[PDB]
C-alpha cells in the first residue's frame, strides 16, 4: 500500500520513512515498529488537534505495527541547529511555545500525557506551525532506556518527580519538559544536559536548588530521594535564561516548579502575560 520514498528518522520504537500512499497519492510519515498497546494506540486516532501530528492509520500486520502519520518537512532540533548562529527570533519562539501549549492543553484535557517531549518530537511546516509527534506512545509501550537502535533515550527534559521514582506521572511532566525546551530555544544550549539519572538530577538541583519539604511537600519520601543528596542553593533565572524578558522568565519559573501540583498548567500558561503580544511569524525554511 506504501511506496517508501526515503528513510527520515529513527523513533524510540522504530524506523520512520517518508512514504507515498499508492492509491490516494498522499505523502505520509510511516513508522514501522517490530494488545493493550493496540487498543491504546488505536484510541489516538481520535485525539486530533492542529498542534498534534495527525495519526492517519494504525495497521497491525505480520508481527509489525505501522503507524501512518501526517508528514512534516523539518524538526525543531534541525531548525535550532540551523539557527545556531543568530538563534530563533523571540517572536517565533513565543509563537512556537504558544502553539505547543495549545497542543498540551488539548491532550491533557483528554487525560493523555506525552511523557517524552524533546526537540526531536517537535516538527514544523512552512505555514509557521509546530506540532507534537509521538503523543500517547509512552503510555502504550513505556519509555525504554535505549531505542530500538540502542541509542540512549535522552534524560535532558525529564521531570524531577520521574527521576525520583514517582510512579504516577501527571500532566505536569509535559510542562516541565516543555519549559526545558523553551529555555533551550532562548539560550541555544540544553538547560540540563544530564548523562545519567543522577547527573540529570544534580544538574537540576544545582540550578533550581536541591528540593526540600519547604518547596516540595513529600519530596523526602520519594522512592529515590536520599538524605545524602548535596544541598545546593538556587540561582536567579536572570542568570539562567538571558536575555529572556521578565514575562518569559516568570512563565519559565512557573513551568519549572518542583512541586508538580504547583507547576503551571498548559491552560493557565496560555493566559500568562508573556503571550499578550504573541503573533504567527513564518520561519525561513531550506527544504
Ligand atoms: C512519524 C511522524 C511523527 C513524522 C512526520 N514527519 N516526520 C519527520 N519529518 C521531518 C523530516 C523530513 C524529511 C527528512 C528528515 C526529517 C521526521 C520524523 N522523524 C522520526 C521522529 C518521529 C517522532 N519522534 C522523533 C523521531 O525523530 N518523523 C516524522
Amino acid at each position: 500500500n506504501f511506496q517508501k520514498v526515503e528513510k527520515i528518522g529513527e523513533g524510540t520504537y522504530g524506523v520512520v520513512y517518508k512514504a507515498r500512499n499508492k492509491l490516494t497519492g498522499e505523502v505520509v510519515a510511516l513508522k514501522k515498529i517490530r494488545s493493550t498497546a493496540i487498543r491504546e494506540i488505536s484510541l489516538l486516532k481520535e485525539l486530533n488537534h492542529p498542534n498534534i501530528v495527525k495519526l492517519l492509520d494504525v495497521i497491525h500486520t505480520e508481527n509489525k505495527l505501522y503507524l501512518v502519520f501526517e508528514f512534516l518537512h523539518q524538526d525543531l532540533k534541525k531548525f535550532m541547529d540551523a539557527s545556531a548562529l543568530t538563534g530563533i527570533p523571540l517572536p517565533l519562539i513565543k509563537s512556537y511555545l504558544f502553539q505547543l501549549l495549545q497542543g498540551l492543553a488539548f491532550c491533557h484535557s483528554h487525560r493523555v500525557l506525552h511523557r517524552d517531549l524533546k526537540p526531536q518530537n517537535l516538527l514544523i511546516n512552512t505555514e509557521g506551525a509546530i506540532k507534537l509527534a509521538d503523543f500517547g506512545l509512552a503510555r502504550a509501550f513505556g519509555v525504554p532506556v535505549r531505542t530500538y537502535t540502542h541509542e540512549v533515550v535522552t534524560l535532558w527534559y525529564r521531570a524531577p518527580e520521574i527521576l525520583l521514582g514517582c510512579k504516577y506521572y501527571s500532566t505536569a511532566v509535559d510542562i516541565w519538559s516543555l519549559g526545558c525546551i523553551f529555555a533551550e530555544m532562548v539560550t541555544r544550549r540544553a538547560l540540563f544536559p544530564g548523562d545519567s539519572e543522577i547527573d540529570q538530577l544534580f544538574r537540576i538541583f544545582r540550578t533550581l536548588g536541591t528540593p526540600d519539604e519547604v518547596v516540595w511537600p513529600g519530596v523526602t519520601s520519594m522512592p529515590d530521594y536520599k538524605p545524602s543528596f548535596p544541598k545546593w542553593a538556587r540561582q536567579d533565572f536572570s542568570k539562567v535564561v538571558p536575555p529572556l524578558d521578565e514575562d518569559g522568565r516568570s512563565l519559565l519559573s512557573q513551568m519549572l516548579h518542583y512541586d508538580p501540583n504547583k507547576r503551571i498548567s498548559a491552560k493557565a500558561a496560555l493566559a500568562h502575560p508573556f503571550f499578550q503580544d504573541v503573533t504567527k511569524p513564518v520561519p525561513h525554511l531550506r527544504l
